[PDB]
């Protein structure tokens, strides 16, 4: 009868969520911050309590979590950060808008990437404006060459998220700790795919809403007993 | 030096403006106290400081100070550890009372005694106290044993429960080469400074750490300061 809550961060600065923000450490926009506050207020109104929180090492997710903990008066909770919950690494496309992407690689190839589970985008090369910014960022200094991506397929992203789910999060849930996870579209996709046993095609069609608490009820095998539910006023739901 | 340690004491709280004893009551920062934390964070940013792990209490005036600093230095991704052992001194029955109410009920002499005493506690927070359930029954302390959860603390009590965390969880991290930031409260930080500098009870009671200001220690491999604490800023 466990309860798990997920929350996907909202809008980031400079329209970066429509520019393959990926591993670039974009902050929330004021709008994204307000979204997180609304999500937190929904959790507060519903009287939710947590015992432990997981998030990525990207400040838009961390700030989403902080906003939520502030709203629900549980700033004292233990918080665990991991690169394994980071957004998908969009490689050389990182920072580009739709037009720039199609101009550079063509519509055909974009259609293929968009629709593919196991094809990565091109690698982020040294001439990319974010190359040293991300690859030499001190928060990833303990990662091995194989762990630090230059690019990720969705398959890759899920593959590195799920070890953390199994090794760090599952044991807490089975101890009865009430878990909050604040993360990103694709890392949360990995979790949802695992929970609901979805196909590659289905998970690629699933777009989790932003700034809205997503509630799971899990049985003793960590299988959902019902569809995911969204928290908030009747309309927003 | 072999190691570098940074301490920061949170600034003004909402109850400081009311002249009320907070102790374990979870008062938030005032707007002013929050600004103090931003200025401290900007001083750490200007000085180019990097950390590897952060410790704070389970009280939001300290936690928010920490968040404010991490935001300022662009290190929100750092591991953060919270512990009740770094909480402010527990002021027992005085909790919630302002200066006037305290002197009215207990007299100037008794407040004078409590003020300057290292080892005399204030009266206990009893079950009929207005904040008794608010503090003593708060679920964040549910894992504390009976003897661990205080009804009141002398400064000696406070130091006594802070230093185990220092010895068992912070010291090992420093000797592992981790650059530590501690964001906490006047009296718990007093505990750390007292252990570090080998100060007397008298000296530690005369020590008032500035608020919102990074306090920098340079330590040898045995964690002995090699010079006086330094304050960071303009
Ligand atoms: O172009 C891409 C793309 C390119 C390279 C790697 C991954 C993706 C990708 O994942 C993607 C894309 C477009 C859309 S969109 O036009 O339908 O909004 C998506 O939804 C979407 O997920
Ligand atoms: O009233 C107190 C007090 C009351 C009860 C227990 C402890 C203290 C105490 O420790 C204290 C006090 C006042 C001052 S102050 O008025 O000089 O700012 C202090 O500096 C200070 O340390
Ligand atoms: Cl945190």
């Amino acid at each position: 009868a466990y309860k798990l809550v997920l929350i996907r961060h909202g809008e980031s600065a400079w329209n970066l969520e429509n520019r393959f923000s990926g591993w670039y450490d974009a902050d929330l926009s004021p709008a994204g911050h307000e979204e997180a506050k609304r999500g937190g207020q929904a959790l507060r109104d519903a009287g939710y309590e947590f015992d432990i929180c997981f998030t990525s090492v990207q400040k838009r997710a961390i700030r989403t979590l902080w906003t939520v903990l502030d709203a629900i008066d549980q700033m004292w909770l233990p918080v665990v950060r991991t690169w394994r919950l980071n957004e998908r690494h969009y490689g050389g496309l990182t920072g580009l808008n739709k037009a720039e992407t199609a101009a550079k690689h063509g519509e055909a190839q974009v259609k293929i990437w968009r629709r593919s589970y196991d094809v990565p985008p091109p690698p982020m090369e040294p001439d990319h404006p974010f190359y040293s910014n991300i690859s030499k960022d001190r928060r990833y200094a303990d990662l091995t060459e194989d762990q630090l991506p230059s690019c990720e397929s969705l398959k890759d992203t899920i593959a590195r998220a799920l070890p953390f789910w199994n090794e760090e999060i599952v044991p807490q849930i089975k101890e009865g700790k009430r878990v909050l996870i604040a993360a990103h579209g694709n890392s949360l996709r990995g979790i949802v795919k695992h929970l609901e046993g979805l196909s590659e095609e289905a998970i690629m069609e699933l777009n989790l809403p932003t700034g809205i608490p997503i509630v799971y009820e899990l049985d003793k095998n960590l299988k959902p007993i019902k569809p995911m539910q969204f928290l908030g006023d009747e309309e927003t739901v």
